[PDB]
């Protein structure tokens, strides 16, 4: 056994052919052009070899056994380790100037990025929506693939993804039970009761600008806060995809966002903040390549479409994100003694 | 022409094969282990694409033609960008423990990274010396490979190296010619002169430790420098390899270092940093290397490897240590405008 | 002469008083708050270090002499390296948690980064047009500022831009004389000359492909011609669109097609670098613009959001160049004989 | 309240005082040199602030109660993430050539990075030893000190270092009780029979293969039995090869192990990052040399020195993976008897 053998150098060192040179005419940084694209294919193979990891702990039950949360976590920061130099593997095709990419460009068409089959399976698997894509030229996506790869992608869109995968798991969280912690129950309680506190305050104060300046910001803080209670506005934000999440995991989320330091809590919420990390870094790299199409080709279009791309449509996690939105004082978070705890420890 | 067709993907995502798996007992964490492999590999390819170009440019004469100096320096700023990726790719690999290592690493045996033949084209193409080699186990680097590889390997340790080439580039420097700026006849001057200031200088302070520690330096640093003008020391340190550079290549360097701002001098400054850049970032590489095969295996090849990051891998530190020849600005040869036309483009 | 005294430690090291604490509820990432920010203004301090030295280079006519073009060039790129710094700097901020700083965002009431003197100096050093600037809550940016901070923001705005410094450079770049090269009139008639001849082939096959590359010639002569059009630049000049005069625009696409050249080669490196520092100020704004999102929730996130744009990229002029390539065999020739001059 | 209020740049933005200029011959790149030191030392102040108070929740108590491990999981995190920006800050460093430096480092002297009171701070309250400190030429680290300053210094050698602390916690490390899952016992017993298992195997073979795995057989039982010599330990710990009590030392391996467990698995992310940490610093004085020898040419090899396991702090968590066994030969823990993580 051979390194080279056992890495099927013989395949991947043998995947070089310029076009440029295949039509009479070398040149030279279109070579640059081929290994960066392969090796950012490499890479994009090996996040869904981790993202399919992870689908599968969670679709065949094996999350359930709380042991395996660490494989689950450990995986997630490692795409997002990969995602990260990703982003920092544009500055190798920076080196390229336009007027050099112009010398061979010709003899690229009509083949694109667009055609990158493990992107979209990408795309699909962590959960990006087909409803909500961009068309590009009054098109769709898989328009431009055929066969097995038009296959593939079917079942890409069609299988549980991992926003979905998460939903559920969301979903059994503990701490929901009604006859339980009652956590929703609570809150929703504590929040009125401070809210009344907060108005009385407010209102003892002297008219002025200042007592309406603090009587406006009462009445948005108070709006945001009671709106995360309305399942019905819920409901139709969802049918609307400004959201993702059913009620019942969003729930779910905030359990764990508000009691981290609960052990059990723990490493979920370091899942929760994985995920946003990724779905942030697959907006970075949709934002460099956006500078770069722009950089080579100018205002002529790819650009614009990409940069529809740059956008709230295409984070799947969204939800995660606006938990930030419903952040209130720490007094007001529904109190759990170790009475009330100890369903939280290992 | 799609995607998949230009790039043959059908080979390069065809190409992951989990000897785990194959052995009827897959580990998940094998499949990192392959593709980030695969990914140096690819890389390797760019890096020996370019340096190959550059080598191209300077045997084949086109380097006489100034025009080309742009080109020459992108290519090789381009080598260390990618070195620097090459570098942060570590922080992938370092997403694996131990443990999980432990899990597959029996199914690699006997294979290693040192049967990288594209690393050792590097090392070679760049212009690593093979007398000064650290043997592994008693033995050349170049057995452990056969056949066509053996073949391509003696090319590259028989061709002419990025030091060679550099080198003899280096020697036609303008401005080291007897009969013109005369510099290293001006330089030697000027030194002897400017030393000769300082002693005065010291010598007249008022009796005092300072002073006595100020002779001592004066004495340390006045060895340093006239030691530059002694042809039969630098050819006694190239014997020990301690340095590369033939003794006029380094009075070019030099040239070009205390001249950088005139206009002919700028890019070929410019292309000085880099090839240290570049000798940085490899040495950096093997570092990063070092550090993971600890994190991996524990306190044999560590000790090889670690032998590895020095001096005697560095190529270019005849450019690194031009920093021990310093002088005061006012003692570099003047070149004013009367002078100065042979360096305006 | 101690190492503490030298960087006058004193002054950087007493300067962390958490407001928390101050008010008797000490919260802990605070401390983090104040060093990233103090970070990122020492940075700031060091850009417009650099900035102000090429400003003077320019202004003073020492450009003129092109020994100085590296020394020019590597600020520059020194910027450039500064602000990837700058960028991977918010992972830092990352690492605190939006619970964590809503623990102690109530004591930082009414300060913000709007504030921020040298991020204002630094982008009206560069050339951001006042005008051009996105009003914050229906009002100009300067009125969140004061006394002599006021005055040095106006003097920033009325002092001559890296900008206007490089525009005047660029319209003295050599070979646009139409007594010599003559670079302008030469490119327009082999461009008219190429179309033509594209046309010729076009114009023998009747499948969409042909229809295809048809359409491509109409778009592509359409936006080469628009290249001659000075009105047209005028126009687009007066709505800041574009940012430089037409003669400077002459000028830089003579350093992009002659490149190789010696007396072009620094130049060209200074106008990628200007690109760059423009870039990388965009990423800048774009990663600060993620990370408001992330602590307040969905705004300032939309000021910010629009602030990621065109309308804040001065050297836009430089990028959009690479929409007037052409082959290369349609660029003026300049055979040593006359390539002596360059 | 106003922003520049808030962070005092009165102070921060009026501390750029170039000697050169001081001296009447300005030189525009002394200006970089003392900004980045300056950067250096707001985020050396900001690693202090996390890493001491993660020594006082060891120190009071706090460690005890599980729930505060995601903070001090995060903090020393955060540690290494401004360690990794510390080591890219290198790079802007390396934008000035030494030609440049060369114009102003005369006005420099004789002031050095070794002054820099927070790096002596930091390397101290981490746990590197002075006993261990490589000599610069005439020793007295501390000596280059004077004032509150060489006092700070003191306390930072004499308080409990995070090294120290996190050695207690790891002592009281569930799993270890004799009366217990008794790890120990379990994992020597399970080593000697799968050693012996394996002797069987290679008896059981008949030219070199033979030799060949009868040689690896006894160097690798060699290392493993090693393990469990306390004595072999004591002595090592004595010497400062090792840093780590001995049974701190199966506190530790019992995390590797059982990692997967609830109870584990924030505490083997501890590990990891103690392990980050000490790597970090050691890149950081690696690129400091690096740059060293740009500059001057030849305190290179003084600096060198530093880079060495001498000041790897956590080397005895690094060196676990010498005592990597076989899966099925770790004590199995049923639900049953690991009901207690
Ligand atoms: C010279 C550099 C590049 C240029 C000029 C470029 C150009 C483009 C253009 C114009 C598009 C829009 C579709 C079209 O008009 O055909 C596009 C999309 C795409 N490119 Fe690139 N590209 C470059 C580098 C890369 C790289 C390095 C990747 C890495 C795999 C890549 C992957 C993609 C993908 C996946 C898409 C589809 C993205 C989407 O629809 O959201 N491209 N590219
Ligand atoms: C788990 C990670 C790794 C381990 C444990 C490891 C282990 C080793 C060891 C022990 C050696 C010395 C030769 C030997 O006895 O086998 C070696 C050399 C080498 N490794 Fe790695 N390696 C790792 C990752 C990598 C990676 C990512 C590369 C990228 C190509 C690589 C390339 C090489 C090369 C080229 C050499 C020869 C270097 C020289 O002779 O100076 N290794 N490796
Ligand atoms: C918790 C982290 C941060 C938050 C929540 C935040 C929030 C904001 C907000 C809301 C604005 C809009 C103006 C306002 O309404 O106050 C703003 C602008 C700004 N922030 Fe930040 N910021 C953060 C970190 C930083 C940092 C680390 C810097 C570094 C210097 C910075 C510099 C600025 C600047 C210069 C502006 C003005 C930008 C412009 O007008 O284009 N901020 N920030
Ligand atoms: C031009 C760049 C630099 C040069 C030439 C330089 C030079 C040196 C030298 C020669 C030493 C060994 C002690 C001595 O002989 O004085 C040293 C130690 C040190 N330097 Fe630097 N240095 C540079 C940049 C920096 C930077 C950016 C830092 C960041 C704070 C720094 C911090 C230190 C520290 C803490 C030590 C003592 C560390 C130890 O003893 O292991 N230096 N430096
Ligand atoms: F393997 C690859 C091959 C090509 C690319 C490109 C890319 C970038 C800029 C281009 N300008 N013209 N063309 C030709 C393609 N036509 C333009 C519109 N789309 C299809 C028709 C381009 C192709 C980006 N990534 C690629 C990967
Ligand atoms: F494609 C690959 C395949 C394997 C590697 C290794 C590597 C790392 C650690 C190892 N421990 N045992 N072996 C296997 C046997 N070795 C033979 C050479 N002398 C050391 C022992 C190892 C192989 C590093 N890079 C690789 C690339
Ligand atoms: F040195 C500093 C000090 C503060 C900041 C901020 C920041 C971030 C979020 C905030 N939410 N409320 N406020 C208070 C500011 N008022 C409301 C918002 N518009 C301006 C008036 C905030 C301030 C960002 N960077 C800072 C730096
Ligand atoms: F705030 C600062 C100030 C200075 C430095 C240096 C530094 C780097 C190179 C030097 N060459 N000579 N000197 C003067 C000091 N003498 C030689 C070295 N040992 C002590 C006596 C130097 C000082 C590094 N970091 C600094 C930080
Ligand atoms: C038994 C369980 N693992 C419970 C569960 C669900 N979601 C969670 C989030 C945080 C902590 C625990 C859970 C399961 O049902 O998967
Ligand atoms: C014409 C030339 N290329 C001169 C030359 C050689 N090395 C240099 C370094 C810097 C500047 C010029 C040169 C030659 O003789 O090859
Ligand atoms: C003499 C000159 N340096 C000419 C000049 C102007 N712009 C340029 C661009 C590239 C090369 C040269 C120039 C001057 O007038 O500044
Ligand atoms: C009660 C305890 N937290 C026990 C303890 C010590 N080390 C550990 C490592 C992992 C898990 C638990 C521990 C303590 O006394 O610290």
């Amino acid at each position: 056994l051979i390194y080279g053998n056992y890495l099927h150098l013989e395949k991947v060192l043998n995947a070089q052919e310029l076009q440029s040179e295949t039509k009479g005419n070398k040149i030279h940084d279109e070579h640059l052009f081929i290994i960066t694209h392969q090796a950012y294919e490499l890479w994009f193979k090996q996040i869904l070899w981790e993202l399919d990891s992870v689908r599968e702990i969670f679709q065949n039950g094996h999350v359930r056994d709380e042991r395996n949360m660490l494989k689950v976590v450990s995986r997630m920061h490692r795409v997002s380790v990969i995602l990260k130099l990703l982003v920092q593997q544009f500055s190798i095709l920076e080196t390229m100037t336009a007027l050099d990419f112009n010398d061979f460009r010709e003899y690229l068409s009509p083949a694109s990025g667009f055609q990158s089959l493990q992107f979209r399976l990408l795309e699909n698997k962590i959960g990006v929506l087909q409803n909500m894509r961009v068309p590009y030229n009054r098109r769709h996506y898989r328009d431009n693939f055929k066969g097995e790869e038009n296959e593939l992608l079917l079942k890409s869109e069609q299988e549980k993804t991992l926003l979905e995968l998460v939903e559920a798991w969301l979903e059994r969280t503990p701490g929901l039970e009604p006859h339980g912690f009652n956590f929703w129950g609570k809150l929703e309680k504590n929040i009125t009761r401070g809210l009344e506190e907060e108005f009385i305050r407010i209102q003892a104060k002297e008219e002025s600008e200042e007592k309406e300046e603090q009587v406006a910001e009462f009445q948005k803080q108070k709006e945001v806060l009671l709106s995360l209670f309305d399942e019905k506005r819920h409901e139709h934000l969802l049918s609307k995809g400004e959201r993702r999440l059913s009620y019942r995991a969003l729930q779910g989320a905030l359990m764990i966002y508000f009691y981290r330091e609960e052990p059990r809590f723990q490493v979920p919420f370091q899942l929760l903040t994985s995920l946003m990390d990724i779905d942030s870094l697959m907006t970075k790299w949709r934002y460099n390549h956006v500078c770069m199409v722009h950089r080579m080709l100018g205002s002529k279009s790819g650009y614009h479409y990409l940069r529809s791309t740059v956008s709230d449509r295409y984070k799947v996690f969204v939800d995660l994100f606006n938990l930030s939105t419903y952040l209130i004082p720490r007094h007001w978070i529904p109190k759990m003694n170790p009475t009330i705890h100890k369903f939280l420890e290992h």
